[PDB]
């Protein structure tokens, strides 16, 4: 019973960016639809990195083989040491022939993985669940790794914060909302966290209420008139 | 049951890009004309391309046709396993060639790939349907891969979106004060709330089969 002024804010917000160079295929979200981590939001163009891909596999295959080959030309030769039929020198230039072969080998693992990963991240993701906002990148659209501009922001709408604010002079614990002059949101909060933000010039109490938000109905950036019992 | 000023904008916008390098050979659309998704809207010069594939392609087949040859000597050894005493060394060594010969071929078919790929990219295609506006390219002229500067831009039309500022059945009135002949859907699922002012957005959606409404045009909906 004594009500404060309150505006709404995210719990958490994430940035859609892409990890990996193309052009967008597709966008699988509707703009300010609700989200879920780790699906599909854009397909990056995948050929070209499905290729790289195929690639790297086929320098891998030719590198394994080339090792295999030379691997068994060494186990020929180390049977023969000590006969009159194969020499040190021989054997030495068969074991750098493998070590050369298997340092291929070990380079083209390390092609493949990198390749791998990049295809994966041709589907573009968002790290938490929320709300989309509008996208800033239209279909076929061209997007760089690294770029400034993010390509969507997600925000996380259920449980959502309430900050509120009362003067040096104003001085379990239910917090409830008059949504919008009249009708109060049919949810119940509390305090967050037993700590506070003090201001500097003005002696003043900022506190954080976090509701349950199961309707998805309150959206942050809201001007808000909270309760505290 | 009153009004509440919005303006349309597109369902759905593509831009339309190469993907691979080379002179536009032809322009297949007229601009502001209606498009199909994966039409051809523009023709890249293929020539190179095409041999790069018929190449690959070539390379493939001497590939398999080795692979074919080492198959069958490790057949033989094998076949011949269940009744000789054969030398291990000359069997790994069949096996170690099939290996070899299987290797250049799934090698060959990631430069078949690679250039199938490409020669795709020769046909320029709209992932989306719609209009298309005006070409920022000229026929014969040079494109990049990655260029800045997309060559046509399509807008998706058929179904239309509406917002609405704000401090279900929806019909429009468009600006000569007509009323528009289909009517659309509110959902109160998507909005918008314009923080940097507090601001509510919500967005209507009306179909447009006559294609007579156009995206950014000044509107007038009712409820």
């Amino acid at each position: 019973t004594t009500e404060l002024p309150g505006r709404t804010s995210a719990y958490r917000i994430a940035e859609v960016r892409p990890q990996v160079s193309g052009i967008i295929l597709k966008r699988n979200f509707k703009e300010g639809s609700d989200i879920e981590a780790g699906v599909s939001l854009y397909q990056i163009d995948p050929a070209t990195y499905q290729a790289t891909y195929d690639s790297a596999k086929g320098d891998l295959a030719k590198a394994q083989a080339a090792a295999n080959i030379a691997q068994l030309t060494v186990n020929r030769y180390q049977k023969l040491l000590g006969t009159q039929y194969i020499s040190k020198q021989e054997y030495d230039q068969a074991l750098a022939d493998a070590q050369q072969a298997n340092a291929a080998v070990t380079a083209a693992k390390a092609a493949v993985e990198t390749a791998r990963i990049n295809l994966a991240y041709t589907k573009v993701t968002s790290p938490i669940s929320g709300r989309i906002g509008k996208s800033n990148v239209t279909e076929g659209a061209l997007v760089q790794n690294g770029q400034a501009t993010a390509l969507a922001t997600v925000q996380q709408l259920d449980p959502i914060y309430v900050d509120v604010t009362q003067s040096s002079n104003d001085m379990k614990a239910k917090v409830s909302l008059i949504t919008s002059d009249g009708i109060k949101f049919p949810q119940d909060g509390t305090l967050e966290f037993s700590d506070v933000t003090v201001d500097q010039t003005t002696g003043s109490i900022t506190l954080r209420a976090i509701f349950p938000n199961p309707d998805h109905t309150m959206m942050p950036g809201m001007f808000v008139r909270a309760r505290l019992e």
